[PDB]
């Protein structure tokens, strides 16, 4: 019957500086009629995509009393399908701790692949569609799905690289990580700069838990986050310092098959949201 074009970019070597925000809008204007998107660049780290938000930072509009972390990210993209290989995206706004939640990918598309991609940066890099069912704080959403349906989302990732530290992989999606290097970074006290004194030591606040790789909110039915074969490391997160999951809606959902964990994880695993050292019986989550 008929051909038709499809949109691919290549992004070449170097560091790209700006906010990629792939929306309807987008898809219209450069009448991208399946409203699809691939994306390529000239290898996983020698084509970087960056910026820099932070949900902590002024609201850039009349809406929020911040940024907020859906209006944090480097990349968004939706529509039916996306497609993402060899490149970086990071967000590079900092701890989480000072700048807020920063995402670095924004995956909202119903189908979701990334080959060879290199995720960083510290809470909330990576984000899949969709959102939980209702905001725990007011204004929580605020973004480009806020009022949108909670569409359902099918992801897969696979040789890449994520970072990050306090729930650096989010979402409801239905998503398979396979075969990826997942790595927690290291959250280092912090000085207390109204303890800086001329002869003597400052004082620092101390981190309890140095983080948690995945935070799903798994809709009941669905399957929602696996990883396989996949690798845990750290850069200099202590031992024992670092859960694998914790639940971000009662119901989440994450498993881990043929996984190999550095010894910065947690023999028990999993944490709690309420209560580090009370997994709410509801999660669903599995060392296979
Ligand atoms: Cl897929």
């Amino acid at each position: 019957s008929h051909m038709l074009e499809m949109k691919k970019i290549f992004f070449s070597n170097g560091t790209h500086y700006q906010k990629l925000y792939f929306d309807e809008e987008y898809y219209k204007n450069n009448n991208v009629t399946d409203n699809s998107l691939h994306i390529k660049g000239a290898g996983m780290d020698v084509t970087t995509i960056s910026w820099s938000d932070g949900g902590f930072d002024k609201a850039p509009d009349d809406k929020g009393i911040k940024l907020g972390t859906f209006r944090s990210y480097t990349m968004f993209v939706s529509g039916n399908e996306a497609i993402i290989e060899d490149l970086t995206i990071e967000n590079t706004a900092g701890d989480g701790r000072i700048r807020g939640q920063a995402i670095a990918l924004y995956a909202d598309a119903s189908k979701v692949t990334c080959r060879r991609v290199h995720l960083k940066g510290h809470q909330d890099t990576l984000f899949m569609s969709p959102l939980p069912l209702t905001e725990r704080e007011k204004g929580g959403f605020i973004g480009p799905r806020e009022n949108s349906p909670r569409l359902m989302t099918t992801q897969y990732y696979e040789d890449c690289i994520i970072e990050g530290d306090v729930d650096f992989i989010f979402g409801g999606a239905n998503a398979v990580f396979k075969n990826c290097t997942i790595v927690s970074l290291y959250r280092a006290p912090l000085i207390d700069k109204n303890t800086i004194s001329k002869e003597k030591a400052a004082d620092y606040t101390d981190v309890p838990v140095q983080g948690f790789v995945c935070a799903p909110c798994t809709p009941e039915d669905e399957p929602g986050i696996r990883f396989i074969d996949c690798r845990f490391i750290t850069d200099r997160c202590p031992d024992s310092s670092v859960y694998l999951a914790r639940p971000w809606r009662e119901k989440g959902a994450a498993s881990f098959e043929n996984c190999s964990f550095g010894s910065h994880i947690h023999p028990d695993l999993f944490a709690g949201w309420k209560d580090i050292y009370d997994l709410e019986k509801t999660a669903r989550f599995k060392n296979l």
